Order: C-alpha cells, then structure tokens, then sequence
C-alpha cells in the first residue's frame, strides 16, 4: 500500500507513534517519506546481505526474521514480511522498539540526514489530527 501523507500521519497517530519517545508526528512522517516514499512494500538490500523492509525500512540484521540474513537477530519477533502489510501495526510496534534502543531516531540514517533539524511539522500541515 502506498499511503498518502495525511493518511499515514493519521494511522501513525492511531498507533501511538505521535510524540513517542519525544519524536513528534512530523518526524515519523518525514522518516517514512525518505525511507520508503510511504510504500509499505518497499524493500532494499544492504551491503552486508541484510534487507530493509516496509515504510520505515526496518533491517533484518537485527529486527525481523527473513531466513536469509545469516548471523542476524529478530528482536521484534516478527517475520520481515509482516513489515510489508497494508496494516502498519507491525512496522509501528517494531519502530517503537528501535527508537528506544539508545540513539533515538538516529537509527534511521535517512531521518538523521534529511529530517533532523528541519521543519518537520510541515509534514503534517493540513492534516486532521
Ligand atoms: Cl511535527
Ligand atoms: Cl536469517
Ligand atoms: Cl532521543
Ligand atoms: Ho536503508
Ligand atoms: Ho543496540
Ligand atoms: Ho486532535
Ligand atoms: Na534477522
């Protein structure tokens, strides 16, 4: 599923991501924009053989099981395919663990490089929230 901007903002809010660990909703929408272009089915291979999945490009190296990332962990206790669903529950619940790992949203390199320090509230402008 390819979400609209405000559609994704609303879904993220319903799943409790707004201000989760102090990160306003615009931060999460911005991260999703640059990680996946709001596409739940996005995947991308990493240099180490791991794969990133879903709207927030969650890596199989640590967070989900895809059966082909030898030596990895599955800390969100989910198949990576769950991160591709039209229902964002799995991606959100796993993102909540990730952002709690210590480095906050710096875990998403695209957030650090493209959202951090910018006017991220623009990403929820106009949305009914
Ligand atoms: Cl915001
Ligand atoms: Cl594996
Ligand atoms: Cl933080
Ligand atoms: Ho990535
Ligand atoms: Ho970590
Ligand atoms: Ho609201
Ligand atoms: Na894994």
């Amino acid at each position: 599923k390819v979400f609209g901007r405000c559609e994704l903002a609303a879904a993220m809010k319903r799943h409790g991501l707004d201000n989760y660990r102090g990160y306003s909703l615009g931060n999460w929408v911005c991260a999703a924009k640059f990680e996946s272009n709001f596409n739940t089915q996005a995947t991308n291979r990493n240099t180490d053989g791991s794969t990133d999945y879903g709207i927030l490009q969650i890596n199989s190296r640590w967070w989900c099981n895809d059966g082909r990332t030898p030596g990895s962990r599955n800390l969100c206790n989910i198949p990576c395919s769950a991160l591709l669903s039209s229902d964002i529950t799995a991606s959100v619940n796993c993102a909540k663990k990730i952002v709690s790992d210590g480095n906050g949203m710096n875990a998403w390199v695209a957030w650090r490089n493209r959202c951090k320090g910018t006017d991220v509230q623009a990403w929820i402008r106009g949305c009914r929230l």
